[PDB]
């Protein structure tokens, strides 16, 4: 044989397994490709990789500045660089060495003749919220993680646990923590707007049992079923909505008024309402039967995870539940997702992921206790934590 | 499911044994457009993310001396050991050790404690260690303000190296060679990673005897002039697999290069000449004029004043090897094109395909003889040229 011959036969049996299974089943396919990489590189190669795989994160800010992914993502037929680079208003030679890299990481593909069309990649990145998702890589987590190493030195390797005192305030030169700060910086305030379009598939209800939950719980007078507090754009409202189309029960989204605003056009017309509230304060809403945070705890240290869930706590009657739907990395064998996820967040936000006991400390805190956990995402672990009265 | 990606895995491992490096390195860069392939557009996103952690982690693990203390470890150490030795908050160590594990830059036991993988070890080495540092402390910052230096001046070719993102990144008017000379950790840096010796190297495939014909050492020629040769690694690896041929062999550097090559050269026969190669080469009728990984470095303009300050010196024997990367013109590899982006980015300079370094050979007046490969499948070659 030849090596060109068993790499296309290693491509066409992992392809031939990955498609066969479900998505988690690819997820772990993906994973056991990376770490059996890691393990197989030779050590100038980790070198290599390290200093290398960083490009691809500033070549697709380029290419998103450009407006490249979007472009070459509606073209019928392959684009030369030279067409790219004049209708996209780029030098050529940069065009060519940018297209030659992009193409070298599937950012793009190239093709035989030396000519580029869109990968599953560049769709991706064409995505109005992911495309923003990478923006906010660039002009967020980089500044961060390039201040953690010397922060960390400087203070002698402390634990992180405030928000304003970890490595933002070095990034960008400020006593602000990064909410209050990112809200006077408007081009990152109408990234995150797109960001939010996003939604996250699967979700809870592929696996949360409703009905068993609610019991014999009984909607009048006029109660609550479902509080999304700081739900975004609304999409557990949405699909709690559109899978449960008859169950009663008022369905409330709450978030800040912008963000209200900006859910406003994809909405539905009735049945879910839209009502302005800080969860820094007290929850407007008694007796609701599910009061659900999702990807919130997240990004607050203890302490503010505390007032949060204490600004919800004398809202319940003891039908109430408070849904935490979060990830829950396991005690050993975290993946890259889950642990990556944990150092940005302690390096912006001062905060951090909590297995399951974790959250099952800070929830005892406020008096609460957990009922159920239902995962809904594996390998990396995402699951809606039901919790009660103590 | 955890059966399938056992079996995954002992396949590609035992695939892996199959072959040698070249092929590994094949199978690596197919398990890569594989992840790229399969990933969702939401695992696309997350890896641009989060993959950036792996170099101020790994920043991180080198400032507290991590990886050479569990690399030397006999027993696999917990986090609370490990954050006790080496003066590190225990939940900062913890959190430290459970990202590090996650992308196999140590290992994680069953009983969550920790020991050290292949990527600890070679993080453990001096010279790659600094390879990393050198990433971390001039690559990001250059690779961060390219995209804003480009939307700011409306895209251009970049062709010159005092006009790049570097300057824009570190707040200078000087170019990276001149500013990194008032700079003194980020000099000892550099002095750590000039120690690091590439595997393999052109002499596993060179032809030496058959490029050699009948030229004469007699009465006292020079066999190998290593021009900008750091450790002068290439001329101790000639003098140990030809140690019966006759010749000089020198070794060309700046003065403080040469002085941090002494240690380690032979007691005998290799030449410390101080050089610099932006002067007339000083050594005449040489067989050999080697510059590897130096031309690289530089725009046209100063490359093609790098080559023409070694063409007077040659007579019709005299041959002017370049070794460097030589990419392919379609299908170059991640490794070849990235170094491209960083070097566009910090030095104004460009990788260049075997038409591009004939190209500017030939405006030195040198023709291109022979091209001999001897990485795969990233393309690093000894091109001999002789006079036109
Ligand atoms: C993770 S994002 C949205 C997550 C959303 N629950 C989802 O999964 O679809 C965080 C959300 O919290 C909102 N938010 C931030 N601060 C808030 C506050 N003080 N009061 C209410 N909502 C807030 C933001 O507007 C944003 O929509
Ligand atoms: C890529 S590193 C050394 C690579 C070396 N040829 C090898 O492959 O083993 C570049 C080398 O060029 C040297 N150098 C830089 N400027 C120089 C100059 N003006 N004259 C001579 N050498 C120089 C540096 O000291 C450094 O050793």
């Amino acid at each position: 044989g030849s090596h060109m011959e068993t790499v296309a036969a290693i491509k066409t049996l992992i392809q031939q397994l990955a498609q066969s299974t479900d998505q988690f089943g690819r997820a772990e396919i993906n994973d056991a490709l990376r770490e059996l990489q890691y393990s197989l590189e030779t050590p100038f190669d980790t070198v290599m990789r390290m200093s290398l795989d960083t490009c691809q994160v500033a070549v697709a800010r380029i290419g998103s500045d450009l407006g490249l992914f979007k472009h070459l993502s509606q073209c019928a037929s392959p684009q030369s660089a030279e067409e790219l680079a004049d209708h996209l208003g780029c030098g050529r030679e940069l065009m060519s060495r940018l297209l030659r890299y992009m193409a070298s990481v599937r950012m793009v593909q190239q093709t035989d003749d030396i000519k580029y069309i869109s990968s599953n990649i560049t769709q991706t990145l064409a995505v109005p919220g992911l495309e923003a998702g990478m923006r906010h890589a660039f002009e967020n987590l980089w500044p961060v993680l390039m201040a953690l190493p010397d922060f960390l030195a400087e203070r002698k390797y402390p634990d992180i646990v405030d928000a304003k005192d970890t490595a933002f305030q070095k990034a960008f030169n400020t006593d602000q923590d990064c909410f209050h700060w990112l809200a006077t910086q408007p081009t990152r305030i109408a990234n995150f707007k797109v960001l939010l379009t996003d939604e996250r598939t699967p979700n809870f209800l592929s696996t949360f049992p409703l009905e068993k939950e609610l019991g014999s719980w009984s909607a009048e007078p006029e109660k609550a079923l479902f509080v999304d507090i700081g739900g975004g754009m609304g999409h557990a409202c949405i699909r709690l909505r559109e899978k449960y189309p008859n169950q009663p029960g008022r369905v409330i989204l709450q978030d800040l008024p912008p963000v209200l605003q900006a859910a406003q056009a994809t909405l539905p017309l009735s049945g879910i309402e839209s009502m302005p509230h800080n969860f820094h304060t007290p929850q407007p809403v008694q007796g609701a039967k599910f009061y659900f945070l999702r990807l919130i705890l997240r990004d607050f240290p203890d302490h503010q995870a505390l007032e949060i869930l204490q600004n919800i706590v004398p809202a319940m009657d003891a039908e109430s539940r408070i849904v935490i739907d979060d990830g829950v990395p396991p005690e050993k064998g975290a993946r890259w997702a889950e642990t990556g996820t944990d150092i940005c967040i302690m390096s912006a936000l001062g905060s951090k992921e909590r297995t399951q006991r974790q959250w099952e400390e800070l929830a005892a805190k406020a008096g609460l206790q957990l009922q159920a956990l239902y995962q809904y995402t594996w390998p990396v672990v995402n699951a809606a934590m039901v919790f009660s009265l103590q």
